[PDB]
């Protein structure tokens, strides 16, 4: 079988991952499939998961129920899963630990600055120790973090794995009565949706108390420094959830308000898409440009607004960083005290460190550990039931669609004037701290150093509102944009297009695509570009001080460059095996358990256990190298990001000689802040180029094949055709079934016709109203029919269909979508057409529009409201095509003005006494003046 090197692996190369460097150079040039991917250990199998928590559920529910109580099975998750869980609190705890020291020896170096003496060196080694103290604290923050994280996610795919076995086993054992109650949907759905929360709770089920830990140490090692005035920080970072809450509940009822007006979007697009045969020849093409036009407008008017409230929720995770301390330093300069830089910093980077993890990280856990106990309830009682006895191509044309390249260049120039004053915040405030020491009681005015700093506090929030505001409005108009060229061109098209597509793949894609890009694409754009600029900023910050460090980072640069390469190219295939190998199992469960009496019959189910547990190593094997790919990187990102750091370190104490305090200070606490923003700008890119292949695809239609225009120049003023050799055929090189369409139908000769089933029938009606314009010519009524525009065609003639189609509305917009016709005009329409007591018997007696696609009538009356249409229209030529009757028959030979009828029908029984007939050939004809001669 397939070895797997997890095991046979010395220490220090699990904390590397080295032993999966050969599968990559497999997978850059190989393209694996399926059997390059490695078995998993023989601890992580669903026969031995799903065996122990079954004893230990069993003996639980055993010790309950001996007793006058309530089982529970919370209780049996605990027993086996402690030790653990136990044991990963200690590393979780140590690594809590670490993020509250850094502060403490980033402030001893300062103070070494502080205090500086050329002639002394034995206060410098202390100073080399401390950092030297620095950086272990990041190795361990960078590189022994991934096995631990490795770890806590393969502790929930186990309970995952050993849930399914057991409910499988439950399933296998349901009565008649028992499963009567619940069918296979909710039996899929207790696998497909419940069990796969279980995967991220372990990850969020420390932070319960690591946070609040957390946030006490933080204030206490506040007041040492600072005093009273650390409090004025912490009121503002706790308004932020109340004032969070409410507004996500009100953007909420938003999005439920405009699911409305999409849902009937789609559904007006799915029943004009099905059925374009009927409205391209009756030209009924506006109405429905119109009603989707109106929703279309509807739904963009709702979602501006959210829009701009996710924007503005950007904007205040960007800028709040900045008051806490604007705050809180103006009081502490108010109440009487002198400003240092070796306080400065300390406390910056302390609410940098506690504000984002716990207002980010303490609510999420909480709706996790909800939706998990949820799940569990629900396992509970269904277990207790009875039993038996791309390229830049695509982004320009993305882009160039929202507007003109000047606003694409204010835009540029207005986002690149937010983290200018972001950064100039904090050099006022070194400024400030290095001319306060250069004193002797010559004191400084607080106004002007005060006002600064608090127009450099206005002016990001301002930028930084203006700038998320411009980028959602110019993303949204691009959509806007593109959805009506979209529309406007898939109406136009032949029919052909249509012939080899189905419904399900043009809708899927108007909804979808559409979606996409009306929800996700902005945000993620928005939130890429800021963090992209946000370590900018850092590196200039780095450069600006000690020039030097720009020669180790070109290096840098390019490494980066490749590696991702080096990964994607084996990334793009893990997710195709997860799919396929997830598929499966899905698809064996489902068709399982209807097949269920035969299995029962013969006392043999241990094969479908060992079957389904085989189904899911596969998906599990997956999994597990899903995992190991994804810690493969962050560990060699966070190397580099590690480095940076201990570089600059160095060389700042290694010239500690032309530089000042603040300088190193606001250098250093900076450099503190990279690894998270990197990762997190490296991963919303994934994401990005996942998303824009909707935008690659749409943008395949807006330019499609395109039928004759609709109106030429010259306008027109007995339908007496006249045909000649023409031939016709569907496709420009398919095959042939008419040939020579030659014959004369002149003043009101009541034709008809005799033919087989599959020999050319009903092909000239699509000729009569070009659906394909064939070669030849035919003239009618002194006039040709391809020197006249389609609509000029298919309006004088009048069609009987053969399936009847009623669209979703009233009885009046249905047979007259045109205002035109009067109401008594109408009542008389309906007059003869042995159908006017079913109207009058409802409210409205015409407007009461109908629903279920129709279903309340059947196809006598539908039929019956077709030929109510044609009578309506009262046009002079008519082609029938049916295959009640006498009711029809009847009253079309009464009503129609003799007026050049074209009958086809199968039955020739159904001619009485006609005019002049034909037969059919397999592509001509032989007629004469009347059937009498040969018949
Ligand atoms: N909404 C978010 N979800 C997850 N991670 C985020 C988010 N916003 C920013 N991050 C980054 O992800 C990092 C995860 O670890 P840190 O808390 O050290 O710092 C975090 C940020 O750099």
């Amino acid at each position: 079988v397939k070895p797997n090197p997890l095991q046979d692996a010395n220490l220090c190369s699990r904390v590397f991952f080295w032993w999966l460097n050969p599968l990559f150079k497999i997978g850059h040039k190989r393209r694996l499939e399926e059997d390059d991917m490695y078995s998993v250990l023989p601890e992580d199998r669903s026969q031995h998961l799903g065996e122990e928590l079954q004893g230990f559920w069993d003996k639980e529910v055993l010790r309950a129920e001996n007793d006058a109580q309530k089982p529970s099975l919370t209780r049996a998750i605990i027993k086996c899963y402690w030790k653990s869980y136990l044991v990963l609190g200690i590393f979780t705890l140590i690594e809590e630990s670490a993020k509250v020291i850094q502060p403490i020896f980033l402030g001893k170096i300062i103070n070494y600055f502080e205090n500086y003496d050329p002639m002394d060196s034995v206060a410098l080694n202390t100073a080399y120790a401390y950092a030297t103290v620095l950086t272990f604290c990041t190795l361990i923050l960078a590189i022994l973090h991934h096995l631990y994280f490795y770890h806590v996610q393969c502790a929930g795919m186990r309970l995952r794995v050993a849930m399914c076995h057991m409910i499988y086993r439950k399933a296998l054992r349901l009565s008649n009565m028992a499963m009567g109650k619940t069918t296979t949907g909710q039996i899929v759905n207790l696998l497909s949706n419940d069990v796969n929360k279980f995967d991220q709770v372990t990850v969020f089920l420390h932070f319960l108390w690591a946070g609040p830990l957390q946030a006490i140490a933080v204030t206490a090692l506040l007041w040492m420094e600072i005093g009273i005035s650390c409090l004025a920080g912490m009121a503002v970072l706790i308004i932020l959830l109340p004032l969070q809450s409410c507004f996500g509940k009100l953007f909420s009822s938003l999005r439920s308000k405009t699911a409305t007006f999409t849902d009937a979007r789609i559904r007006t697009m799915n029943e004009v898409i099905t059925g374009i045969r009927i409205i391209k020849m009756y030209a009924w093409e506006k109405s429905f440009s119109n009603l989707i036009t109106n929703l279309r407008k509807k739904e963009i008017s709702k979602i501006l607004r959210s829009s701009c409230l996710r924007g503005m929720n950007l904007a205040s995770f960007f800028s709040a960083s900045k008051i806490i301390v604007f705050v809180t330093f103006t009081t502490y300069v108010l109440l009487g005290s002198v400003i240092t830089a070796s306080r400065v910093f300390v406390a910056v980077t302390l609410y940098g460190a506690v504000r984002l993890t716990v207002t980010l990280f303490f609510p999420s856990a909480i709706e996790r550990v909800s939706e998990a106990i949820v799940s569990i309830r629900r396992i509970q009682t269904f277990l207790l039931l009875d039993e038996i006895s791309v390229g830049f191509q695509a982004y320009k044309n993305y882009f160039r669609a929202g507007a003109h390249w000047i606003v694409f260049i204010f835009l540029i120039l207005l986002n690149t004037a937010a983290q200018v004053a972001y950064v100039l915040q904090d050099w006022w405030l070194s400024y400030w701290a290095n001319k306060q020491s250069m004193l002797n009681t010559e004191k400084l005015d607080l106004n002007w150093y005060l006002g600064i700093y608090s127009g450099l506090t206005v002016a990001t929030v301002l930028f930084g509102i203006a700038r998320s505001l411009l980028v959602f409005y110019v993303l949204v108009n691009s959509s806007q944009t593109l959805h009506n060229k979209m529309f406007e061109s898939i109406l136009k098209a032949p029919v052909l297009f249509f012939d080899r597509n189905p419904i399900g793949r043009i809708l899927n894609r108007f909804s979808k695509d559409i979606g996409h890009l009306d929800d996700l694409l902005p945000l993620t754009f928005l939130d890429f570009i800021q963090t992209l600029l946000q370590v900018v900023g850092v590196v200039s910050v780095a450069v600006a001080v000690i020039p030097w460090i720009a020669i180790p980072l070109v290096p840098l640069g390019i490494i980066f460059i490749f590696l991702r390469r080096y990964f994607l190219e084996t990334s793009r295939d893990v997710k195709r095996l997860e799919s396929t190998t997830r598929s499966p199992v899905f698809s064996h469960l489902s068709s399982s358990l209807q097949g269920l009496w035969t299995i029962r019959a013969y006392k043999a189910e241990e094969r479908c256990q060992e079957l389904f547990d085989a189904h899911q190593d596969l998906h599990s094997e997956a999994w597990f190298l899903f995992l190991t790919t994804s810690r493969w990187f962050a560990v060699r990102l966070d190397a580099i990001c590690a480095m940076f750091v201990i570089i600059v370190a160095f060389g700042s104490l290694i010239l500690a000689k032309t530089l000042d305090a603040g300088q190193v200070g606001l250098a250093l606490s900076y450099a503190l802040t990279l690894m998270g923003m990197f990762q997190w700008c490296v991963r919303q890119s994934a994401e990005v180029e996942n998303m824009m292949i909707s935008v690659e695809r749409v943008i395949e239609y807006t330019d499609l094949e395109k039928e004759a225009p609709w109106e030429y120049q010259k306008r027109p003023p007995e339908g007496v055709i006249i045909f000649d050799n023409v031939n016709f055929m569907y496709s420009p090189g398919g095959p042939l079934v008419l040939k020579h369409l030659t014959a004369l139908i002149k003043s009101q000769e009541k034709v008809g016709i005799v033919g087989r089933t599959g020999a050319g029938k009903s092909s000239l009606i699509s000729a009569l109203f070009r659906l394909s314009e064939p070669e030849g010519k035919i003239w009618i009524d002194k006039i040709l029919t391809t020197e006249i525009g389609l609509h000029d065609l298919r309006k004088k003639m009048s069609i009987i269909p053969q399936e009847p189609v009623l669209f979703t509305g009233t009885m009046r917009k249905n047979l007259d979508p045109f205002n035109e016709h009067t109401d008594e005009e109408l009542w008389n329409a309906l007059q003869e057409v042995q159908l006017k007591e079913t109207i009058e018997d409802l409210p409205g007696k015409m407007d009461t529009e109908l629903a279920e696609s129709g279903s309340n009538f059947s196809v006598g009356q539908r039929q019956l409201v077709c030929l109510a249409r044609a009578i309506l229209r009262k046009n002079q030529i008519l082609i029938i095509d049916e295959a009640t009757d006498e009711l029809i028959q009847k009253k079309i030979r009464e009503k129609f003005a003799h007026c050049t009828v074209l009958t086809i029908a199968h039955r020739l029984n159904t001619i009485i006494d006609s005019d002049k007939i034909m037969v059919l050939d397999s592509g001509r004809l032989k007629e004469y003046d009347e059937p009498y001669v040969l018949l």
